[PDB]
């Protein structure tokens, strides 16, 4: 059981080192957006003002 | 019987000699365990936090 603990222990850090990861990609990825929010804007500028 | 009982004397120094024995034998396990338990920490660190 004690083993069980250890291996828990060290499972949660793995689990806390994925959380730390995956908000680190996930924040990226809405800075990502906020581009591509800009960018749709600059989809309807290059819209080219129409002509 | 005296005997008996010089070789019962001799033979409870014998099972005393065990005890020692079979303790030291014992606790040096308990440490190899305790070895173990941080290994398995090892293990789910080795886990290679996943990957």
């Amino acid at each position: 059981m004690r083993g069980q603990i250890r291996g828990l222990e060290m499972a949660s850090k793995n689990s806390q080192d994925g959380i730390s990861l995956i908000q680190t990609a996930e924040g990226a990825l809405t800075e990502t957006h906020a581009i591509l929010q800009r960018v749709r804007e600059l989809v309807v500028q290059a819209g080219n003002t129409g002509t």
